[PDB]
């Protein structure tokens, strides 16, 4: 009974807010103050990078194209790290600026390159905020420096992390590079968790300011399963990576993600009346991913009901005709629309 139906206690997290979600199912495994609005500091860069990734996915420009450093990037010497006006730097180098402590000039140069001005780019950032359904996020700048007013939340930063991975995977593969060239200089990635040999961490963005505290969006995998954590307003230097490691590790220990049905696969067969054939093939039009307590796969039950006494032609491909019900311990934990996998026209 009890160890099986157990609800795991959540580790203490020495931070102001956090959330732990599964990349595939979207399930929230743990959260604290996940919708509280806070300054994300350099985490803002995740959205900048999302837009750039969309631009590249749309084929507007590529990693080899040369970019011109404007009086723009400069305006925001003794140092080799800074892009000087008039130099030409490949996109490949600039976008990897996301992995740096600064590299704020690179954000500006890329923003002008992709959308003409910093303010129009920000306009695109806020547009995507809206397209992703984010309720507690708004940006003022492309790098988050001088934006006393910029805000996001543990939940929204996690969701932006999820979007990068999902929508712009080529932009995302950049985050795990431990070392890369930036402005002719060999630089190390700021995400120390990439070097942790206990977990397989491959993203995403860490940041710290005195005002916003330590901030980190991370993502890790274990075989076929991927988790995303967001910990904001982390209080100590010592916990800057350890708090998230603990959270991710906990997630993998107590939860597992299953893929009970993929699109196109016949979940069930059903008789159809009045059609050019007499059997309908039923499934889903979106892959099914469920996150359940680890070790309960075998207890997962799947069934379905039909939205009407029985099926009549005509049926359209992907026509919703019922509901798939998944349960654990008699309880229904997830429902999904049952769809017709192939059209059955009237006889």
């Amino acid at each position: 009974l009890n160890i099986k139906t157990m609800i795991p206690g959540v580790p203490q997290i020495d931070a102001e807010s956090y959330i732990l979600i599964d990349y595939n199912s979207g399930k929230v495994l743990a959260e604290q103050n996940a919708d509280v609005r806070r300054d994300p500091a350099s985490l803002t860069k995740m959205m900048t990078s999302y837009v750039i990734g969309q631009a590249m996915k749309a084929g507007k420009f590529k990693e080899t194209d040369l970019v011109t450093i404007g009086n723009d990037a400069w305006a925001t010497g003794s140092s080799l790290m800074f892009l000087k006006p008039g130099m030409q730097v490949p996109v490949s180098q600039l976008i990897r600026g996301i992995n740096l402590q600064s590299g704020n000039d690179a954000c500006v140069a890329m923003a002008d390159f992709a959308a003409g001005s910093q303010d129009a780019f920000v306009g695109l950032m806020n547009s995507y905020v809206n397209a992703l359904g984010l309720k507690n996020t708004h940006f003022q700048t492309v790098h988050g420096l001088d934006a006393d007013g910029q805000y996001s939340s543990a939940r929204d930063m996690a969701l932006i992390g999820q979007a990068l991975i999902r929508d712009v995977p080529n932009e995302y593969s950049i985050y795990k590079e431990k070392e890369f060239t930036f402005n002719g200089i060999r630089q190390l990635n700021r995400n120390g968790l990439l070097w942790d040999n206990s977990l397989n961490v491959d993203g995403i963005k860490t940041g710290h300011t005195d005002k916003a505290g330590y901030n980190l969006v991370a993502s890790a995998t274990e075989g076929q399963m991927r988790l995303i954590s967001a910990v904001m307003g982390g209080r100590t230097f010592k916990g800057r990576e350890a708090e998230s490691k603990k959270l991710l590790t906990w997630g993998f220990r107590f939860f597992e993600t299953v893929n009970p049905l993929k699109v196109g696969k016949e979940f069930a067969s059903e008789p159809v009346w009045f059609g050019d054939s007499d059997r309908a093939s039923l499934g889903v039009d979106k892959d099914v991913y469920l996150t359940i307590p680890r070790g309960r796969m075998k207890d997962l039950k799947a069934s379905y009901v039909l939205n009407s006494s029985e099926l009549h032609a005509p049926l359209q491909k992907n026509q919703v005709v019922g509901t798939i019900n998944f349960q654990l311990d008699g309880k229904t934990i997830e429902q999904r629309p049952l769809v017709v996998l192939q059209e059955i026209p009237e006889g």
